[PDB]
DNA sequence: GGATAGCCTATGCTACCC
DNA sequence: GGGTAGCATAGGCTATCC
């Protein structure tokens, strides 16, 4: 029985469906309690949200969800994390060595909404079963902003 | 002519090309012997590098790894679009461009600043596309728990 | 809503060209 | 040291499973 190959939707062209819509609605409810400004007139991307861990699929679905809930943001594809510190006095891994742990980046126009978005993702995720509850989120601040093309 | 050389993702070593870029960086980083590590060892800061071209970004990445053993670096990935100009609707948050980026993780913000300065100065005397590479210092409120 | 199959195509990697 | 070729294997995407 089926199970897909090519569906004519390229990188970044993801549509919607109940699964991603339901995730988005979870975010929207939380976000609606904090009705803060998500845009500025200048429109620069001065803040971000760095999301990682859990599992590839759970991260992916979260990314798809955020996208539907927040048209005012911009989101990278999933990518991978390098390793952290090795314990003890020994040698460390090279800076390029990559792990199995994924991450994605959300860009935002206001610092205020970045904080709220971060809170919402945490709360959305903290009550769900593993691996989704293990998804970590941190606000990310850009000194000079980012010139998204 | 190359195909498979046995080197998987993240395993890249060194050669004259990358070491040359690394030495350029080392000289510049030597302008400011600030602390690059903490006792706690948390990844609280970074630099966000993007633009130029795929290859010039890539080569920079390789060079930084050789010049800065104390950092950790993502693979290259892609940027989503910004604001669309004028009358049209905005692109979806997921739509991706051709512009690449990578992230460097650091344990101190003070060195992030120096690393950024180093990259800008390293790149501004070069021709396009490399001179068009953009850098910003990056700060993680709650840090990043790199595996 | 997480995990997977399976086409498309992205990057990581190296050595070659110049 | 920028652009490339070309294997390996990342992810984006979907429907199907359950």
């Amino acid at each position: 029985r089926k199970k897909g190959g090519w569906f004519g939707k390229h990188r970044g062209q993801g549509g919607s469906n109940p699964k991603f819509e339901n995730i988005a609605e979870g975010l929207r409810v939380l976000l609606a309690r904090s009705h803060v400004e998500r845009t500025t007139e200048e429109g620069n991307w001065v803040a971000g949200v760095f999301v990682y861990g859990g599992s590839k699929t759970s991260l992916y679905n979260l990314r798809r969800g955020i996208a539907l809930a927040v048209p005012q943001c911009r989101i990278t594809p999933l990518s991978r994390l390098p390793f952290g510190m090795a314990p003890g006095p020994g040698p460390q891994p090279g800076p390029l060595r990559e792990s199995i742990v994924c991450y994605f980046m959300v860009f935002l126009q206001t610092h205020i909404f970045a904080e709220v978005l971060k809170d919402a993702i945490k709360d959305l995720v903290m009550i769900k079963p593993a691996p989704t509850c293990n998804i970590k989120v941190t606000v990310c601040s850009f000194d000079d902003g980012v010139d998204l093309p």
